[PDB]
């Protein structure tokens, strides 16, 4: 099969797809759609929304996958990254839901004028961002291993890395000297996944 | 009149429009179009390309302006930022054309996958970027004043600031310890235009 990740934002909703495929050792192809190319490409994408995954098999047959986080869930489930037990599966979804709430606050500042972006960034950083970070910090403490859920890589580990990079995009010093469990999670995940470390370092 | 700057990129071709209006003391309104809103907004924009300037007068009448650099030229010409003499007008366009060539190389890395962006960035930084910077550096030396052309602010001063920020976007250390005339131009322009300094500092 040939997996093509059709996206637009360099670090948007498609990062959970790539990080899941990178950690699973599955190859893929990046196809970034430009702002000027989107009007003519959108009718070709089922649903008309990005990101989307296009899978082509050895015979040229095409099947389309939508809803970035649903794609990452399916790829992580097939490669044992959604919890081995039902209780671990809940803990994976518990941190994912908390990360989604933090991604929801970060999304409020995207694609706004410079004056409006700084205002909304100023509100969430003094509002729900530190509150949600404490909830995420408590979920990491309740884990049975060095990672978010258990001791091996799950989807909750990868969506957490993406949302923390989004938080640092709003303020590079928001986590400096704070949230030690979040900093130790990145160190433990980077050591537990050498392929994830190479992707993150080469992306920088 | 009410000037609306319809754009998409936070720091793209619309920066020359804003910096020209800021230095001239003319108020404007930012209207950023999102990637998801572009398919339905494009038929409303004459020409179907961004950025574009929408001017509404006291009676609601609308006149449209296209081609970002042509808009900046008209606004700079009306506020005496295109040279007082014909020979100064040539020197303004001389550095603008050299900046456009450097913007042309920077545009090759935009909206590409992470692997492809790093490759093209690696080629221009070892190619035309240092060559064009030397040509821009020599044009600054031949000036009759502390700025790019003469002693007062012109459009060549502002497009140079925008292209240098684009170069630092590719590599923050490309100008460290190199090109002293380029660093002194930003210092002289910031002192010659307090409104430009506030815009640049508030934008950061």
């Amino acid at each position: 099969d040939h997996i093509k990740v059709i996206y637009f934002n360099g670090r948007g909703r498609a990062e959970s797809i790539r990080m899941t495929l990178v950690a699973a050792g599955v190859n893929y192809e990046d196809e970034r759609i430009s702002f000027q190319d989107w009007p003519k490409i959108k009718p070709t994408i089922p649903g008309g929304r990005l990101p989307a995954v296009k899978i082509t098999d050895n015979h040229g047959h095409v099947k389309w996958m939508l809803e970035s986080l649903a794609i990452a869930r399916y790829m992580a489930k097939k490669h044992h990254m959604m919890g081995e037990t039902d209780e671990e599966y809940y803990n994976v979804e518990k941190l994912i839901g908390q990360v989604e709430d933090l991604e929801h606050e970060y999304h409020k500042t995207l694609m706004k004028p410079e004056e409006e972006k700084q205002k909304i960034t100023k509100e969430i950083l003094n509002g729900k961002v530190p509150v949600l970070l404490d909830i995420i910090c408590e979920s990491l403490k309740a884990s049975t291993g060095k990672l978010a859920v258990g001791d091996k890589v799950t989807l909750a580990d990868l969506v957490l890395i993406a949302v923390i990079d989004h938080v640092t995009d709003l303020d590079k010093e928001f986590l400096t000297g704070k949230y030690p469990e979040i900093h130790k999670h990145r160190e433990n995940l980077l050591a537990s996944s050498p392929r994830l470390a190479k992707y993150l370092s080469d992306r920088a």
